[PDB]
C-alpha cells in the first residue's frame, strides 16, 4: 500500500571469508589475488546496490587502500582499485562516506605512477568514479580537500602521476554542470599557474594535457580572462591552445 517499487539493497560484508585477513596479508602474491579475485567474481562484479545502514565498510576499504598504495603486485593493486570502484558505485552517497574516500583517494592518486594499460586504466576509473560522487569543483566547497589533493599531484616530481591527474582534472572541469563558482576560485591563483607549467613540459605527452586543459578553461570562462596568460606562453603554445579550443 506504499507508492515506491524499489531495487532490494544487498550487503556483502557478511560474505568476505573468514580466512581474507589471513590471505590478504600473505605475503605470497598468489594468496592476496586469489582473495581479491574470488571475492570479485562470486560478490561484488554481481552488486546492484549496497546498503550502507549498520554496514561499516572501513575495514575492507582500508585493506583496498593499503594495497593500492603499497602492493608490489600490480595485479593486486588493479583489484583493489576495481572493488573500490564497484563499492563507490553501488553504495553511492552518502552511504560511500568521505571517511571512506580519505582510505584510498590519496592511495589511487599515488598509484596513477603504474604505466600498465590494464593497471592504470583500473586506476583510472576508479578516480572518475569517486570525482562522480564528490565534486573535487563543488560550489558548496565541501571536496576542497580532494581539488587539493589532484592540483598538488598536477605538480608530482614523476611525469605520469603529473599527466594522469592532469587528465582527471580536466575530466572534473568538463564534467562540471552544477557551478563553476569553485573552479573560478581557484582559476587565477592556483589552477592556471600549474597549467602553465604542464603546458610547458619538455614531454610532449604532457604538453597536449595541458593544452587541453587550457582549452577547456576557455571554453567555461571564455577567452578575455586568459589573454595576458596566453599572451606571455610561446606564440607556438598559443596558437595550439586556440587550435584545440575549436577541436
Amino acid at each position: 500500500s506504499h507508492m515506491a517499487s524499489m531495487l532490494p539493497e544487498e550487503t556483502i560484508l557478511d560474505k568476505l571469508p573468514k580466512d581474507f585477513q589471513e590471505r590478504i596479508t600473505s605475503s605470497k602474491w598468489k594468496d592476496r589475488v586469489e582473495a581479491l579475485e574470488e571475492f570479485w567474481d562470486s560478490v561484488l562484479s554481481q552488486t546492484k546496490k549496497l546498503k550502507s545502514t549498520s554496514q561499516n565498510y572501513s575495514n575492507l576499504l582500508g585493506i583496498y587502500g593499503h594495497i593500492i598504495q603499497k602492493d608490489a603486485n600490480i595485479q593486486a593493486v588493479a583489484l583493489a582499485a576495481q572493488s573500490v570502484e564497484l563499492i563507490c558505485d553501488k553504495l553511492k552517497t552518502p552511504g560511500f562516506s568521505k571517511d571512506y574516500v580519505s582510505l584510498v583517494f590519496t592511495p589511487l592518486l599515488d598509484r596513477t605512477k603504474e604505466k600498465k594499460p590494464s593497471v592504470i586504466e583500473a586506476i583510472r576509473k576508479a578516480l572518475l568514479t569517486i570525482c562522480k560522487y564528490y565534486d573535487p569543483l563543488a560550489s558548496s566547497g565541501r571536496n576542497e580537500d580532494m581539488l587539493k589533493d589532484i592540483l598538488e599531484h598536477m605538480k608530482h616530481k614523476t611525469p605520469q602521476i603529473r599527466m594522469e591527474c592532469t587528465q582527471l582534472f580536466n575530466a572534473s572541469m568538463k564534467e562540471e554542470k552544477d557551478g563553476y563558482s569553485t573552479l573560478q576560485r581557484y582559476l587565477k591563483d592556483e589552477v592556471v599557474p600549474i597549467v602553465i607549467q604542464i603546458v610547458n613540459d619538455t614531454q610532449p605527452a604532457i604538453r597536449t594535457i595541458g593544452f587541453e586543459s587550457f582549452a577547456i578553461l576557455i571554453k567555461i570562462f571564455g577567452m578575455n580572462t586568459f589573454v595576458k596568460t596566453l599572451e606571455h606562453l610561446d606564440n607556438l603554445k598559443r596558437k595550439k591552445i586556440e587550435e584545440t579550443v575549436k577541436t
